């Protein structure tokens, strides 16, 4: 699809932290995500990007596309080690998270798994996409910072 291509082609969103290809997030929430994630990058040198896409036409699921994106945007470990990518497919209510080793170690599998099985699908199913993405960001940031887990919705 044009969406799947554009997301891969355009490269990582350096000034914004979010590629909202599905058009489901507001200007306010994208600004709030920029505030939260540019602060995480400043403090911890981890860059977390979020991508929304309405549906995947290649028969790839969300994790396969997230990994494809990580490898295309950051083609070496020097470039990808500290990077994380969260993908939300809005028609399917499915999310996935991947990233370089330093990012994955910082979050931990428990919170990676919890965010994709709780915040993302539950909130998107109720069409609360801004909350889905912002609550998932806050939860991943809390894990990276060793703060108490805010939990799922
Ligand atoms: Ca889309």
């Amino acid at each position: 699809s044009a969406s799947e291509f554009n997301i891969l082609n355009d490269g990582p969103p350096k000034e914004t932290y979010v590629v909202d290809d599905a058009g489901v997030l507001s200007r306010v929430t994208k600004s709030d995500l920029k505030k939260l994630l540019s602060d995480l990058e400043y403090r911890k040198k981890l860059r977390l990007n979020f991508i929304t896409v309405r549906k995947l036409t290649s028969k790839a699921d969300a994790f396969e596309y997230a990994d494809q994106v990580l490898e295309k945007w950051y083609p070496s470990i020097e470039e990808g080690n500290n990077k994380g990518i969260v993908v939300l497919i809005t028609s399917q209510k499915e999310g996935a998270i991947t990233g370089g080793p330093a990012f994955i170690e910082a979050v931990g599998e428990n919170i990676l798994d919890a965010t994709v099985s709780e915040n993302l699908p539950v909130l998107a199913t109720d069409e609360k996409y801004n909350e889905a993405v912002y609550s998932s960001a806050k939860r991943l940031v809390a894990a990276i910072d060793g703060q108490p887990d805010p939990g799922g919705p």
